């Protein structure tokens, strides 16, 4: 029930996995989701991204309210991803950018 918003797109750090105990990240070419059914609520991946953009459900921003649903429907086509990669080469210039949805990639 912690969702993968916005500002991981182009960005994609992935040090949030490391720290899932239920391995439930799942990952795309520049962004990754979490599995809502899968996600144990425990927090631990939220302060481990450096894009910040990691929430809990009832706490994402009324503007990226799209990724709940997002994330559900990704993380059923996506590959699991349980183990930290270097990030993508330009995620710090796309760090802080906004509305990068509209880059997103399948
Ligand atoms: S909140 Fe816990 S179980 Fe859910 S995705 Fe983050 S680390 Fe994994
Ligand atoms: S950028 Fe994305 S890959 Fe993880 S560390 Fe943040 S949710």
């Amino acid at each position: 029930a912690f969702v993968v918003t916005d500002n991981c797109i182009k960005c994609k750090y992935t040090d949030c996995v490391e720290v899932c105990p239920v391995d439930c990240f799942y990952e795309g070419p520049n962004f990754l989701v979490i599995h809502p059914d899968e996600c144990i609520d425990d927090a631990l991946c939220e302060p481990e991204c450096p894009a910040q953009a990691i929430f809990s459900e009832d706490e994402v921003p009324e503007d990226m309210q799209e990724f709940i649903q997002l994330n559900a429907e990704l993380a059923e086509v996506w590959p699991n991803i349980t183990e930290k990669k270097d990030p993508l080469p330009d995620a710090e210039d796309w760090d802080g950018v906004k509305g990068k949805l509209q880059h997103l990639e399948r």
